[PDB]
């Protein structure tokens, strides 16, 4: 029932990370190149204690499909733990080739670290649902099982802590089962066992690294009644949980088991959720062990972000946690979507944050920008309606 992190003074802080092109000072690579959008966040925190975040760099509108490059940006210091603005580089690239869809990062971070950056992508002409026009009235086709046309999965990597990345790999033959089409890694984040693995989540799978790290032997373990966007962690007593978007509204998917297997998938009525992804973080193994997680709490509206503890040993309950609203950014948009979380090397949570500014409604060109907070446990403990 106690839990000391209470006793400590509340803390948080909270800006615009990625600023989207209607935003004063929008966020840009080196080369000029800007972006409409920045959307679906993943980070993490890195050995040294850098912290690397990730997003879409949706070039031309918020779409899924088109132009869409892997951006991030990197804390300056190992040390910062990026408490404020100027403690964060400017906007970098991992990979914008060609004129499709770079996308789902799904970092995690090896023992020798060596972040390993997994993505999806597709091609400039396909989308998820086809007939859709892009931004010069190419009609796209719909995403298929065809070589040209299917979801890819590659991975890249970095050995200088993010500061560069290889040109990514494509690893669909071998990650991704035959005739599939769409695909989905994450996202969000990979997680390391405590026995020394890598667990990746995708959709209908997870997959696994072994061996040497930043040398790793990958394989599939398939999943029955998986979602597409997926989540993974260790909880407390050492197994596996899979959190999952569901394919409707509703509750998160939840599932429990091991390298060898999980059991089914049951919705947990204690998350309720807007069919969105979302994102969970082991905090902590020591008593009092800790869970978090965080998405919209609601099962209409992605407006609705709450992060929770639980102290469960297999996480089966989830406390009522705090409203992120609680803590409202300004000028930034209608806070809400995607969240990636990660530990900072100052006993804090970072969570990374979808807005939209919903200047066109539900329509394309509607700005999504990205906000980055920090909280610590006490300041989710003191919420007003636990
Ligand atoms: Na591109």
């Amino acid at each position: 029932i106690n839990d000391p992190a209470k006793s400590a003074a509340p803390y948080h802080d909270e800006f615009p990370l990625f600023r989207s092109a209607n935003m004063a000072s929008p966020d840009k690579l080196s080369t000029g190149i800007g972006f409409h959008s920045f959307r679906i966040p993943a980070v993490v925190r890195t050995t040294t204690g850098r912290i690397l975040a990730f997003a879409e760099g949706r070039r031309h509108t918020n779409q899924d499909f088109g132009d869409i490059n892997l951006v991030y940006k990197r804390t300056k210091t190992t040390a910062n733990n990026g408490a404020s603005p100027s403690d964060w580089e400017p906007l970098r690239e991992v990979v914008g080739s060609g004129a499709g869809t770079w996308g789902n990062p799904t970092p995690v971070v090896d023992d020798d670290n060596t972040i390993y950056l997994f993505l999806s992508w597709n091609g400039a002409t396909y989308s998820q649902n086809g007939k859709d026009v892009l931004p010069d009235g190419t009609v796209t086709k719909k995403i298929d099982s065809t070589w040209e046309g299917r979801r890819h999965l590659y991975l890249t990597e970095s050995r200088d802590d993010g500061n560069t990345w290889s040109k990514p790999v494509d690893l669909t033959k071998e990650l991704t089962p035959d005739g599939w089409a769409w695909d989905a890694v994450g996202p969000g984040n990979g997680i390391r066992l405590t026995t020394g693995e890598l667990v990746i989540p995708a959709m209908g799978r997870n997959i696994i690294g072994r061996g040497a790290p930043g040398n790793r032997t990958w394989s599939v373990q398939r999943l029955s009644g998986a979602g597409a966007e997926g989540t993974i962690v260790q909880t407390p007593d050492g197994k596996l949980y899979r959190n999952d978007r569901p394919s409707q509204k509703g509750y998160r998917m939840v599932a429990r088991g091991t390298l060898e297997g999980f059991g089914a998938f049951a919705p947990d009525a204690g998350l309720p959720d807007p069919a969105c992804q979302g994102s969970v973080l082991r905090y902590n193994s020591d008593a009092p062990a800790r869970t978090i997680f965080l998405n919209s709490a609601s099962g209409t509206s992605r407006r609705a972000m709450r992060v929770r503890i639980s102290y469960d040993a297999d996480a089966k309950k989830f406390n009522y946690g705090r409203k992120l609203e609680d803590a409202k950014v300004s000028g930034a948009g209608h806070e809400g979507g995607h969240s990636s979380m990660t530990k900072t090397g100052d006993y804090k949570i970072g969570a990374l944050v979808e807005s939209d500014f919903f200047n066109d409604g539900t329509g394309k060109n509607s700005y999504r920008a990205i906000i980055w907070r920090r909280f610590n446990l006490s300041w989710i403990l003191n919420g007003p309606n636990n």
